[PDB]
């Protein structure tokens, strides 16, 4: 039921990409505050300036045919993001060591900032194209632990949670442009015989291989956590109440970090 738990209380068996010689650095760390100094231990991006890509391979292949597919995992920008990203992908097979921006995957999720501009992004790779998430929600601006948490059911509905809360809730085929259009002409009542219908918006046209986070960071710092995927929603909002709803003391840890300045 819960296929994949990545508590990065290691990073040995993530694999880091060769597409380029100067890929930023990792380790295992719980950052400058934090609310547990081991279970808050998460994989954490160190230099500024610097693109990462490292992935790691599912035990077993995943798979979501008439079952729900969920994905959580966390990151903490404690360093004062202005430009970075902080999301996540899946992928069909690949080779780790050429994975990069290009890479094929099925689906890009997390959080992205730069300047201004900010949203979570759910990108769904469907019918050779990747399709952006048409609603923009905004994540945090602070420095604190926010889990991002994605079911795809096998109705075709999904939804997003942020810190466990649900956002975002709808239909694939009306919240992306995955299909053709049902009318010829809006509004018109006139239907579209073009028109092809996909019970399997939802499913993976591949198995699903690989997990790998391919961000590009100008202020770095960054740490993720608990890269949880299941076919099971509450299952794994339960593990997110364990591991992250760590909430009460990471908060007071960092006021404490807050009242020194
Ligand atoms: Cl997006």
């Amino acid at each position: 039921t819960v296929y994949f738990h990545e508590e990065f209380k290691s990073m040995e068996h993530w694999t880091t990409s060769k597409h380029r010689d100067d890929f930023g650095k990792v380790e295992i760390s719980a950052g400058k505050f934090y609310a547990d100094a081991e279970k808050s231990k998460g994989l954490r991006l160190t230099e500024d300036a610097r693109f990462y890509a490292l992935s790691t391979a599912f035990p077993t292949p995943i798979n979501n045919e008439k079952k729900s597919l969920v994905v959580s995992f966390s990151v903490k920008h404690e360093q004062d993001l202005k430009c970075g990203g902080g999301y996540i992908k899946l992928l069909p097979s690949m080779d780790p060591e050429k994975f990069h921006g290009e890479t094929k995957y099925w689906l890009m999720f997390g959080p992205d900032r730069c300047g201004s501009q900010n949203r979570v992004h759910i990108i769904l790779h469907y019918n050779g194209e990747n399709r952006e998430w048409s609603k923009r929600i905004r994540f945090p601006e602070d420095k604190l632990t926010h889990v991002y948490t994605l079911h795809i059911a096998a109705d075709n509905s999904y939804e997003f949670f942020l810190d466990g809360e649900s956002k975002a809730k709808g239909q694939l085929e009306e919240d992306w442009s995955l299909l053709l259009p049902r009318e010829i002409v809006d509004g018109s009542g006139i239907p579209n015989p073009d028109f092809v219908e996909d019970s399997e918006l939802h499913k993976v046209p591949e198995p699903l291989t690989h997990v790998g986070i391919d961000v590009w960071q100008v202020e770095s710092g960054s740490i993720f956590k608990d890269i949880v995927i299941g076919d099971d929603l509450k299952e794994v909002l339960d593990l997110v109440e364990k591991t992250y709803g760590l909430k009460k003391a990471e908060a007071d840890a960092l006021k404490v970090m807050e009242d020194m300045e």
